[PDB]
């Protein structure tokens, strides 16, 4: 079950990735780099940053001991979004886009 569920958690992540996905995933491949983009309030605001890079790490060090674990990384990316950003933001819409990518896909995990 275990190792069945880490390789649908990969192949989601991998999805994430690919470039049919690329116009609004592209946000969220990296850490948030807040001196580039000038967000001095970031810090302050979220506690706990996530993003697409870092939880490849963490699958590759095999860190996640099941889904659940690799599945409140990713929703801590988007609400780390949806928590920093106007809703009606242009990040945000790109938020919710892969959010129903990933969501979709997710209810699918092998369940036994
Ligand atoms: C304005 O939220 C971001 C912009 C970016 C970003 C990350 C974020 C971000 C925040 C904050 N909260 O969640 C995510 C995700 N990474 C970027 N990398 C580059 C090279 N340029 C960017 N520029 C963008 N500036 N604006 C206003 C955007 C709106 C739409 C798309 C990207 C830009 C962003």
């Amino acid at each position: 079950k275990v190792s069945e569920q880490l390789k649908c958690c990969s192949g989601i992540l991998k999805e994430m990735f690919a470039k049919k996905h690329a116009a609004y995933a592209w946000p969220f491949y990296k850490p948030v780099d807040v001196e580039a983009l000038g967000l001095h309030d970031y810090c302050d605001i979220i506690k706990h940053p996530m993003d697409m890079s870092t939880i490849k790490s963490k699958l590759e060090a095999r860190e996640y001991r099941d889904a659940q674990e690799f599945g409140a990384d990713v929703r801590l990316m988007f609400s780390n979004c949806y928590k920093y950003n106007p809703p009606d933001h242009e990040v945000v819409a790109m938020a919710r886009k892969l959010q129903d990518v990933f969501e979709m896909r997710f209810a699918k995990m092998p369940d036994e």
